[PDB]
């Protein structure tokens, strides 16, 4: 079945887990179709076996690093000749952020993965990363297409590229997705013809269907305010209100929202590294470059989230391993827990995705996403509770890199890291 695994690091595991070599190094691997935001070609291609017949790479123009002659060799030369590139051009400040792997092996076997790291050595080894691995799939006629398969095809179709249609989608269509009948494929696309992002995700949660309402988000980037006039955060002012029913599509004042939260027992969480957590990371600030929250030019926005909603949470210093310490994770998780220490062991639903907490990744009720994003959704009424555990203590449906429980920011000294 599907399983979450923690990405091994050359630094943390110097002397269960997974590596890109485990994924691409198998002699039985026949073809790999890749999606990512950044490609370090010599690093990536060194992960494969000489037996591979084709490597189709989908990426944004300018994010694919060629291999210099001085760094080439006989082995790599062979791999390189099997690479086919499909470049996507995007408006400035828009991103093909999706990380996805579709492997085809000997016999009619196929497997799908969602790594949180882009394909570069630095990203793979510095921040903590995870990888969702689908159950083993096989080529063969299909009856009714599983929702996961149906959604994946819509996503691929939304690129509106002939190369994608013929070299990728046709191959995916031949695969039987029965083993994935319980999960959902959630995505974002800038396509004006395909609905996606928040709007689509909201509708899905509605269709899928006294207690404290826990809504937690773990992200590597935190977008700025949804408006230039007021301080409005995507999680606290739009997503949570929508999910709870406080609002419905055809933004309330901060204070009105705060009261609603109290009366409804809604508890918001955003896991993001503190300035001090890098001091207690094995590689110190080495992984800090991938965590972006620029609030210095609009301090009020930050103070609101930190003091008014008390939304920020950090790692439990007593539960993290010594080899990884308080090193932040570059994975993105969105989850909901209903109660009435143990919080989050059982979930109503959980989304693992490449999408950061920003308007560009999710869009809004009226605006569409600007990025390509992809993730997998686990929902209780589709499996009767989604089980989840923390890798920091290493069988559940979901496994997370952050500690469980997470600890609230000490309002007397904790501050979000600002690159």
């Amino acid at each position: 079945g599907a399983v979450f695994k923690l990405m091994k690091s050359d630094f943390y595991e110097r002397e269960d887990m997974i590596t890109l070599k485990d994924i691409f190094g198998t002699e039985t691997l026949k073809r790999s179709i890749l999606f990512s935001f950044q490609y370090e070609l010599d690093f990536l291609l060194r992960q494969f076996h000489q037996n591979v017949e084709n490597i189709t790479i989908v990426g944004q123009k300018g994010t694919i690093m060629p291999i210099e002659a001085r760094a080439m060799d006989a082995t790599l030369a062979v791999i390189l000749k099997k690479v086919k590139l499909i470049e996507i051009t995007m408006p400035p400040f828009a991103s093909h952020h999706t990380k996805l792997i579709i492997n085809f092996y000997d016999n009619g076997e196929c497997k799908i993965f969602l790594p949180s790291n882009n394909f570069t050595s630095m990203e793979t080894n510095l921040p903590q990363q995870v990888c969702w691995c689908s159950p083993l799939l096989k080529i063969g006629k299909e009856g009714l297409p599983v929702p996961f398969k149906r959604s994946l095809i819509e996503y691929l179709n939304s690129y509106h590229l002939k190369d994608i249609d013929e070299l990728i989608t046709k191959s995916v269509e031949e695969v039987n997705f029965a083993p994935l009948s319980e999960l959902e494929f959630v995505y974002s696309t800038p396509s004006k013809f395909q609905s996606s992002g928040l709007l689509s995700f909201y509708n899905k949660l509605e269709k899928l269907s006294d207690t404290a309402k826990h809504y937690l988000c773990q992200t590597s980037s935190i977008g700025t305010s949804l408006s230039r006039a007021r301080d409005e955060n995507l999680w606290t002012h739009l997503m949570i209100p929508l999910f709870t029913g406080i609002m419905s599509p055809p933004i309330l004042p901060t204070n009105s929202l705060i009261n609603e939260y109290s009366q409804r027992k809604i508890k918001p969480y955003i896991i993001f590294p503190t300035e001090q957590e890098f001091v207690t990371s094995p590689l110190k600030w080495s992984s800090s470059g991938w965590f972006h929250f620029q609030y210095l030019q609009k301090k009020s926005y930050y103070e609101m989230l930190r003091n008014k909603f008390k939304v920020f949470y950090k790692q439990d210093p007593a539960m993290v391993t010594r080899r990884r310490g308080t090193t932040p994770a570059h994975s993105k998780f969105y989850m909901h827990c209903a109660t009435n220490s143990q919080v989050f062991k059982e979930l109503e639903w959980c989304l693992y995705t490449s999408a950061n907490l920003s308007q560009t990744a999710w869009g809004t009720v009226s605006r569409k996403p600007r990025n390509y994003e992809a993730g997998v959704l686990y929902h209780s009424r589709r499996l009767r509770k989604v089980t989840c555990r923390t890798f920091t203590r290493d069988p559940t449906h979901v496994a997370v890199p952050f500690t469980l429980p997470v600890i609230p920011y000490d309002l007397a000294e904790d501050e979000c890291f600002c690159l």
